[PDB]
């Protein structure tokens, strides 16, 4: 049967559903590894170990223990992002969509949600992948990985909670990718991984673990780098804030052994709870437990690695949106609020700036201010909230991303960089807010497809055009059509820096995407706060 | 006679002077000191001996010592600086055009050159004060002072070479003036001092400095204010370069006597020949011997005094040109040219700014270097040429002199800023160097007045209304006459334009840029 697929695992049924007057199959909730319950937790993930029968793949699979957002009860523009299944930490399982008929060796492409590495889910409605399964003919997967805590509480020397199971857990997904894809129609050797944010991280940590180089041929990554400032800790703040986790529990924090045996005792929501308690500073855009450099997954520093070019040398499309801060500012800073303008004083701008960059010092601070602020109109609330706006966006996400490509591009053999700068005709977060963190997402994936959700014309013709840019790439390492006819995307060099925006209207080229902000991010401040 | 005059120290005797078809009387080389010459040299001034006879003051007298710039021989751009008399150590005298019929104690306008305090002369072309004294009928002086190390030579501790004697020379001349202008109509209770550059900063410390306050009435800062970078140094850098002229000379140095009797030993020239090599950096827009903060002529710091308001309160008029930078580029910075566009290539840049700001570490060089680069087109020559232009600018006179401005207004009575940007149509440098450093002096003094000059009618009526702005302000305090200058307050920060077009209000100088000059660097520095 079409449905029916016998893995290395055991077989998997899944089911027919629907997509836009046409048909494709879905396998869903198929695990990949242990449920990682018990003395599993935090622990790296063990092989799902074959079962006997037929595993019913037609339901999607529990979300992970997580954070759940409840700022806005009701709102769709937050709700969209919380889990729309039941969680546990029985939550280690991915979903296959299939054109049907099977295809014989077509490309794939495997999503990994982000979520800053503490929230995530892989059955959201804006990762349902039938369509652009369909409409691209790709075998598209869906993969899942523990967050928060459960995926990257990390005490390094520790074998029972070595850190970076999160990352493994995608791996793991990766690695049974390799060795089951083939069976539903899909190429091992020609798998694309992409993700947004934490997920966009993700894949450029895989693009550099050795351990995770073999098991893919390309990447995508879509507002995340693996160098940006909250993508990643130190043993030593990973292991303070493991240990300030279990204070904030009254654990015994005499030994690694009873602070961990102490935390695999909690029930999830325990852990949650005070999750929030351990960050070093009062911030945003910072996140608990997250990936750590330790000296495993990621051989050395991650500045190191891309200087040597130790990493995996391949093609890459990456890029970001034109308001990636707005909606960490509306969450965390003074002044911000989804039901007005939002004008910030300059006493807030102030409290924006210090919550924006934690880590800096009072000159640092200076430096910041003096950068984004508009000194002839000082007190200008609309530009005090933009310029806010783009502190954020700037430190936290398009320029470590700049780093990265740059760095990148230095070895690889193909970049593709693009500023995603459309704001949705159908948005229902405030104007301020412009181009918000993950919005790109819902082209990516064909949303704009379907009529019942109200998109206009031209944003199904920039949804069409972006998975077609996504698949061609994931196909042939060129998000162009050879000798196509459509205007073309060139490829990003370390000479012309060049990059396209993508939105509704023509393409249009441009080069070295925000480099007199992103000098003063990667060069000077980081020299500056070096110094003292 | 209304040419021979009795002052107080002895009777002189004036010139009858055409001025624009018309005449008016001119006193020139009047002595207000006596000649600070032989054990004389370093020390503070002493007032001139009473003469008996009459003393002719119908020609210019001697310039100071000081460097000369040979650059460019012939050229009218850079010879209009230099010393156009005899130089000499004899030189402490000062010169006085009064509006003929003498009026009757009518307003007195004091002139201070400029020239970092190393160079300049009252005898100059662009200084001749008939046009001026004659088209807004005022009483303009114009005095001297000694320059380089005969002026500014720094032990402190000793009274024979104690420092500030430059400074003190204007005092005197301005005492002298307090004494006996009063003889030639001039009103001495209504006195403005005007200077540029180095004169601009010198009218700035007589305002901080207690024995100077009293002597003048109202004053004029032009490119120039007291707490400029390059416009003083501490006594121990005073002292240090001091000691390394002695070394540079082979002079006994184990004694500031020993050390003062060899320099007195020495020619004038010889002290001149080596006066450059005792800067401390490689640099440009910075001088060997200049004003010390003594704890004397200056009570405290600079930035204590104007803090806590310790400075003579009244109305003051001050300003900067649009390219203040620009001629110290082509002197001391590579990629430079008077016969050439001058783009500058990124490598000169780099070595440019660390030329403009010698004193600045690495990191404080990063900053100001990414202050002013475009990184969209950092290759970019012009961009590169502006940048640079605008780095030495900024820092040396616009933010120094805007800090000045806002200090000064909290306790000032009246302040007007104007920002100059207008360049002239007959100017001899090349366009890249824009509205030069110094050149709004020929309009302060209606140069655009003499038709020979080739100026154009918009120049003249331009030089018109600046002369104008600057009489009625130096005669009420405020340079509107009853389109209205407005006045400078910390609130609204309001400047004009001055040049051809209609009068522009504006607000916040350069404030984006001074932030960072001002405030910005100032604690990198401090920090790192
Ligand atoms: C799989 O589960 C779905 C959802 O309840 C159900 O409709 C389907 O019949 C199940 N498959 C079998 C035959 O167990
Ligand atoms: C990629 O590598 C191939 C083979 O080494 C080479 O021919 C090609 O020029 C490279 N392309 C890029 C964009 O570096
Ligand atoms: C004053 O000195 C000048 C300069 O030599 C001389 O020409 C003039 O005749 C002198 N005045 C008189 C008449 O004493
Ligand atoms: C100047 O001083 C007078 C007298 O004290 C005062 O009334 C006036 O407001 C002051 N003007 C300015 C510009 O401060």
């Amino acid at each position: 049967s079409e449905l029916l697929v016998n893995t290395k695992s055991g077989k998997v049924m899944g089911t027919r559903v629907p997509v836009l007057s046409s048909h494709i199959s879905a396998f869903l909730g198929i695990p990949f590894a242990e449920p990682p319950v018990g003395n599993m937790r935090f622990r790296r993930p063990e092989p799902k170990k074959p079962w006997s029968g037929v595993w019913n793949a037609s339901t999607y699979p529990n979300n992970c223990q997580q954070y759940v957002d409840e700022q806005f009860p009701g709102f769709s523009g937050s709700e969209m992002w919380n889990p729309n299944r039941e969680m546990s930490e029985d939550c280690l399982y991915l979903n296959i969509w299939v054109p049907s008929p099977r295809p014989k060796s077509t490309t794939v492409m495997v999503w990994i949600y982000g979520g800053g590495f503490y929230s995530g889910s892989s059955t959201l409605d804006v990762y349902n992948g039938k369509y652009l399964a369909y409409t691209e003919e790709v075998v598209l997967v869906s993969l899942s990985y523990r967050v928060g805590a459960f995926g990257f509480l990390a005490l390094h020397g520790s074998q029972e909670a070595p850190g970076n199971v999160g990352l493994l857990d995608q791996r793991m997904a990766l690695q049974w990718v390799h060795d089951n894809i083939q069976f539903f129609g899909g190429d091992p050797k020609t798998v694309t991984i992409f993700g947004e944010s934490a997920g966009g991280a993700s894949v450029g940590m895989h693009i550099l673990s050795p351990g995770s180089r073999d098991l893919f041929r390309r990447a995508i990554l879509q507002s995340g780098s693996p160098n940006c400032p909250w993508a990643s800790v130190s043993v030593a703040e990973g292991r303070r804030r493991a240990v300030e986790l279990g204070r904030n529990l009254n654990c015994n924090l005499n030994s690694d052994e009873e602070l961990i045996h102490c935390l695999r005792e909690k029930k999830p929501q325990e852990l949650i709870d005070v999750e929030w308690n351990v960050l070093p500073f009062d911030s945003i855009f910072r996140f608990s437990f997250v990936p750590v450099i330790d000296g495993e997954f990621f051989p050395t520093s991650l500045e190191s690695m891309l200087n040597s070019g130790n990493f995996k040398k391949t093609q890459i499309l990456l890029g970001v949106n034109k308001d990636e801060g707005s909606f960490f500012l509306l969450y965390g800073a003074p002044g911000f609020s989804k039901d007005s303008e939002s004008k910030i004083s300059r006493e807030d701008f102030m409290s924006g700036v210090k919550l924006s960059v934690p880590h800096a010092n009072d000159l640092g601070l200076d430096a910041v201010t003096l950068q984004y602020t508009d000194w002839m109109d000082d007190n200008n609330g609309i530009k005090n909230r933009d310029g806010l706006d783009d502190i954020v966006g700037d430190h936290n996400v398009i320029c470590p991303l700049m780093h990265f490509v740059n760095k990148y591009t230095k070895f690889g053999n193909g970049t593709y960089l693009y500023f995603f700068n459309h704001r949705a005709s159908n948005l229902v977060w405030p104007e301020w807010m412009g181009v918000i963190h993950g919005y790109e997402i819902e082209f990516v994936f064909g949303l704009p497809l379907v009529k019942e959700l109200n998109y206009t014309a031209e944003e199904e013709a920039l949804s069409r055009r972006i998975m077609h840019y996504w698949a061609t790439f994931a196909k042939t390492g060129n998000p162009n059509e050879p000798h196509s006819q459509e205007s073309k995307w060139p490829l990003f060099t370390t000479k012309e820096q060049k990059f396209i925006d993508l939105n509704t209207e023509p393409m249009k080229v441009h080069q070295r995407l925000r480099v007199q902000m992103c000098v003063f991010w990667n060069q000077f401040l980081p020299k500056l706060l070096n110094a003292t």
